[PDB]
């Protein structure tokens, strides 16, 4: 009853349980990743020299409160202008804001103030952030949009430039924190990167609060193939180290043949739920019916999930 | 009080003086030009298939009442993106929010109350326009700005298409306004293109409300070269008619050496007020010291302006 929760996520996934995890009596603290270097987000990064504003934009809008009109003009996609067509209005009105004030940070904060954000959003890093992929096989796959496209097995994942920085609020926030989410979003190209900051993993570690992570649902062609519960805990474990998790939160139920099957059509598989395992890697299972289809599409149902990690 | 008043006019003059009236006990309708073809309002009315909203965006701004970080943040004019670059983020966001209303009208309606717009402004036509002059060598020029970079004299210009309409909110507020103000702007690429909407001139004529004509400064290469004041006049008479200017308001003082050579590496010369031209022609004239050197620049200091136009 009043806590504060710090969520490293990314992604649509990271927007659905934040659209519903504010109506909490919860304090919410989002750092987002600022390694993608894909469609809009990687154009900007490249010609504008700023941190991909992508992912930002969208946990603005979820967490956002606003007439629906704003909201669509916020997230409104340009067709055509070919060099402007495909450009995300809110990707742009971010980019003219971090020029202004020099600041990404200082720019996702001027506009929180405009959207009317209900708590902190926070970028994982004030400056670009270049995701590199160690194969299986030791290739180097370097560009976190580039990675999935390799087709090959990911061993390890890390960031560039080594002496990139947390924000002051970032690690205070960590501090402060009740509860701490790790997810949800893809594990190699949105929570791991996010996690990767220098002093996050240490500073996490050091909380005291409650570690909750809530596990992919569905695997990732190129990314996540075959993946169990455990394999992505582990992969977890492996770049963070122990006391990084204490519960993991899964999709204990069956998946439609229907959406299985839409989604087999993009090398996705659902996540196995290994119990054994999980408890073998020390952390506790919270599981229970937590998605809900969307036109043959899961998305995480927030109210569920965020009443599962508030205990 | 409030006296209504009515503004035609475009460009910087038009947002300069916007930016001092509203200050006035007054309310405001400022109709904006929708014919300019050049810079980033062309390239966007020509891929994105919508109005120009450069000059609605001046007015929108000039009438604005947010804190100083947004007003330039709409003001944003992007460096970079060799497809992005040059375009205004006021520019896009008028744009992109008309494709979500499908209007450019309501559009603007919806821009005024995100920056709490003092008044209403409104665009001469919910469609683009298309400026055509023809010139004294018979010739025609097409579009906005090709006009005085024909480098030839100005007979007259037309619209098209023919079939173009006002804003029934325009016709309105023309019938109710205490004041119509004819200008600032250029002669013949701001002010006669808004005028010369059909159902406009004859809407004025036959409003009983006070018609003040804001007279230019200095000429234009290319567009009134060697005109003087009441060439001006006559510009507006042989293309609306009598009975669309009562008084018309020119600045009869000298204008310093210094601005006067800027502007001659420019072709741009100071209008010669022929007192008796005007005269003439049977309207008033307000002549007093109506600018102000702005970095060399020559600008109208609306309080005067505003002032005289209000009697």
């Amino acid at each position: 009853k009043k806590k504060n929760v710090v969520v490293f996520g990314g992604g649509t996934g990271l927007s659905v349980l934040l659209r519903g995890l504010k109506t909490f009596p919860v304090s919410i603290t989002a750092i987002v990743t600022v390694a993608d270097d894909g469609g809009s987000s990687g154009r900007l990064r490249k010609e504008l020299d700023i941190p991909p504003p992508g992912d930002v934009r969208n946990v603005l809008v979820a967490l956002s409160e606003v007439e629906p009109l704003l909201e669509q003009l916020f997230q409104h996609r340009f067709e055509n202008g070919n060099g402007l067509s495909g450009h995300s209005l809110g990707n742009l009105l971010l980019a003219g804001m971090t020029s202004i004030t020099g600041d990404f940070a200082r720019g996702i904060s001027e506009m929180s103030k405009v959207l009317n954000v209900r708590g902190k959003v926070l970028p994982a890093s004030n400056r670009s952030i270049i995701l590199h992929g160690e194969m299986e096989d030791g290739t180097i796959v370097t560009g976190e949009s580039s990675i999935p496209k390799a087709g090959k097995k990911i061993k390890r994942v890390f960031l560039t430039p080594k002496d990139t920085k947390p924000l002051r609020e970032g690690l205070e926030a960590i501090r402060k924190a009740d509860v701490i989410v790790i997810g949800p979003g893809s594990l190699y190209t949105s929570v791991l990167p996010n996690l990767l900051v220098p002093g996050i993993c240490e500073a996490i570690k050091q909380s005291t609060a409650r570690k909750v992570y809530i596990c992919n649902v569905m695997t990732q062609n190129g990314e996540t193939d075959g993946y169990t519960a455990s394999d992505h805990l582990q992969a977890i474990m492996d770049h963070c180290g122990v006391g990084i998790v204490d519960d993991i939160l899964v999709h204990g139920e069956p998946i439609s043949d229907t959406v299985k099957a839409k989604y087999a059509k993009e090398k996705a598989e659902p996540v196995i739920v290994d119990e054994h395992k999980l408890k073998a890697l020390g952390v506790g299972t919270i599981s229970d019916y937590f998605v809900l289809e969307q036109d043959d599409v899961l998305r995480h149902n927030a109210s569920k999930v965020s009443e599962a990690i508030l205990e």
